[PDB]
């Protein structure tokens, strides 16, 4: 659902989930690069990863980062097999199968 309304501006989040809209276009950088999430506060992070958390499992299993667009929204799509696996290196830095926090701070971070 519309949490990161809170957050940021959904009509400015909305851009970044039209971004991505396009299959196998999804730019995660571009995302929270546009959203601003990409440069904002660390600590902010923590509470964006919330947002997407949707069963506050304490991370984001391989199978959560394909959710990474029901955060903004009870029902967006998911990341194809490849956009999550993108999405994936593109944070997890042990390729272990989940993206923590400390992690999701770093695909913006950085
Ligand atoms: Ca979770
Ligand atoms: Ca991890």
């Amino acid at each position: 659902s519309m949490a990161f309304a809170s957050v940021l501006k959904d009509a400015e989040v909305t851009a970044a989930l039209d971004g991505c809209k396009a299959a196998g276009s999804f730019d995660h950088k571009k995302f929270f690069k546009a959203c601003g999430l990409s440069g904002k506060s660390t600590d902010e992070v923590k509470k964006a990863f919330a947002i997407i958390d949707q069963d506050k499992s304490g991370f984001i299993e391989e199978e959560e980062l394909k959710l990474f667009l029901q955060n903004f929204k009870a029902g967006a799509r998911a990341l194809s097999d490849a956009e999550t696996k993108a999405f994936l290196k593109a944070g997890d830095s042990d390729g272990d199968g989940k993206i923590g926090i400390d992690e999701f701070a770093a695909m913006i971070k950085g």
